[PDB]
């Protein structure tokens, strides 16, 4: 039953991997939700659509490239459905964008968990891949987020609907 | 409530449009799955891997292609939950081609049974915008993964471990 | 007796550092001996030395980077013999990759007892350079080899000496 | 009160961080001050006054970088005063080494120290931040102030004040 | 005592070229926390940031000048403590401006005096080295200074965090 | 038992040179110790370092170009222990090139003897190898490694560590 490459790979690790590629794929189906819902004729905020966008395909990159760590580990992948997002609507410019922080958030804090399973199972190759392509890339994208989120709201986001428009045209322009 | 651009664009056209979105990206998420089954150390053919991979990512741009059209017409996305795949094990290159071919003629299916909603309901933009995209790229995907499957079988698929190596090698590589 | 530059770099390291080199010399002297198992005339099989030949430099490589290490820590680089490989004759292409796959899953078990005596002796730059240089390449050499034994596997090695041949030009090759 | 970034991060690794852009930002000031005196007239040592300017502007970079986290993570950088060099004058070119080779192992063990940190407050990202950007580059800085030491020291520095001449030439030249 | 490149340079010149050293390591200082001020995530005026840091650096550039002068001369340089800046928080990209202005003036009238004693030892070297190097480019920083706060107030700042928004995007970006 | 390629090839020959491969392997992890002592922060020799390194890694091909000739005359390869070098601190530029003289001309002796006996077997294939490829190397090696040791003690070697430095700087690099 083993995989002929197996070593030093906890089931609970690989259980826990699962998870994050579940998560990262759900990630992407949000920032794809986001996206479109700028793409409507009655929001109509093309830079946001096309951020949230990048976003989405970015997360499924994440997510694929988990899945061949799994696989290099020798551990089998195991996928679950991808739930449908909390919202049809996202409000706003700046409402997506909160949600987008929270969500990077919370999967910046399944990172940490499963990093720290890595580190309890002494499993320093996992730790190191997390590190390496996770921790940063979220501690970056958090930052980020909150820099839209503080500018959005300096600017008057979201009752400023010229907020949203010079927003959209100049930074994520 | 009705979009500003919305025009002969039928409450059940949306409806469908919806469900084909999900389809979309359900065949995207089966292809991923055969991808990195074929990515698995104790399978490891490497070009079946990135045939479906590709595949996905067509799909992918399919979903997204109807999201933009579904937005063009003043109608309004609905997301679903994605389904996971019905395998975790795919079993062969061949038993996957197999398997790809029903999910393509599946899909297939249903973007017919979606022109003939666009053709009752007189929307000949959706029933262009459905031969153009899609009809003509399914009756090629289905011929490749018919081409796919007799070349497999005539090599002795799934048999001949030495037929899948060469046709990863000499078809897909 | 200390060396100038020497900053928190235990003993038990030093030691474990000067072993690990010879243990990278013997794999490279390992895959030494299999790539000119594979240039005799009777075997013949030349993607398979050159691949050989291949690992058995960059082992050299990896002995050269932990002597460079030794010495950037200020420990005292002690070697040892280097151990003729437990086969003159590696009886085939398959049964070479399956010598070659525990080989380099003891090295890696060896890497990651090493990183665990770092751990404990609280020495991050050891951890972090093992981590960065030796782990990954590792679990992406484990992943290759048993790749290569599926193949083989499956394509009939090593009674079909058509498997080898074939192998040896498609994926060596 | 607290940032809408911060997660994970404790209190006291951004004390610790705080203390660490401080000692930077000393070590970039010390290294200013040495090559400023090895371009004194009376000292006339134009490549050591260039290698320690360099190092100084290095040191600043790192300082920066401590000060680029501390925001990234939603900490809140306190400058404090840069205290001047111990120094006005280094006496020699091995003097100004030596005082290098103290400086950079003092540096590097309140890294050490901000490191075990952060291990214990389950910061993974600021340990691989410090291991990737700061660890490697100390050992690195350290080995090389050790050759430079070493040498001066063997071609009769600072008594031979060819050695020294000699040393700027072929050396830091 | 007297180097033997000394020539007409007053050891009060001397002392006044220490403190002006000094002085611009302190401007350096307080636009390095001004920059990262407004690198901050609920400040997130990113050329604000640059602007400051271009500031901060070219300051430090002004150091080295005058120590390259005290050694060029036959002087002595005296390193001092860098104080801090007299805020943590700058507040808005109007004060921040504000506060340069200020400290702009302020370095600038210490460049008089200098200007005023180098004349009153009749160094015309040290007066022309000013006039060169130093004065204009003060009375073009506080120009340019003096316009980005008329713009800054004109255009509503500090209230209008669309004001700062639209300035680091227009002037600074 | 017999190769189906070998004619006129003595076993005595296939013995001396598998003795000659294990010399060549010796030689090469003689130069490689050598290169890390020069690597030692105490010893700090950069281009001595590099020359070893250099004159290992074409021991290195020396031997394989004898493994080579192995096979290609249907002899079979049987490899040995490499013997750790006689010595872990070389103490000098000077005594490692004396050294490496030393062995250059056992490797050479050994050469000659097999020449001999390749001469007494009538093996004019096996002679003129060792004539093209290894003597006049071994006479070039002998000459290049006495003018070192020439140079190194007339410029006052191993007493100056300004000779070793120099004679590192001028020839060696
Ligand atoms: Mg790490
Ligand atoms: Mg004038
Ligand atoms: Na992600
Ligand atoms: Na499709
Ligand atoms: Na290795
Ligand atoms: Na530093
Ligand atoms: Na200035
Ligand atoms: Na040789």
């Amino acid at each position: 039953s083993t995989s002929q490459v197996r070593q030093n790979y906890h089931q609970d690790s690989e259980a826990a991997i699962n998870r994050q590629i579940n998560l990262e794929l759900y990630a992407s189906y949000v920032y794809l939700s986001m996206s479109y819902y700028f793409d409507r004729d009655d929001v109509a905020l093309k830079n946001f659509a096309k951020y949230f966008l990048h976003q989405s395909h970015e997360e499924r990159e994440h997510a694929e490239k988990l899945m061949k760590l799994q696989n290099q580990r020798g551990g089998r992948i195991f996928l679950q459905d991808i739930q449908k997002p909390d919202c049809d609507d996202w409000e706003s410019g700046l409402n997506a964008m909160e949600c987008a922080l929270h969500l990077e958030k919370n999967v910046n804090q399944s990172l940490l968990e499963l990093h720290k399973l890595a580190t309890d199972k002494n499993d320093p190759h996992l730790c190191d891949f997390i590190e390496t392509h996770y921790l940063n890339e979220q501690v970056k994208a958090i930052k980020e987020l909150g820099d839209h989120v503080t500018n959005l709201r300096k600017m008057g986001a979201p009752e400023s609907g010229l907020a949203e428009y010079l927003f959209d045209k100049h930074t994520l322009g």
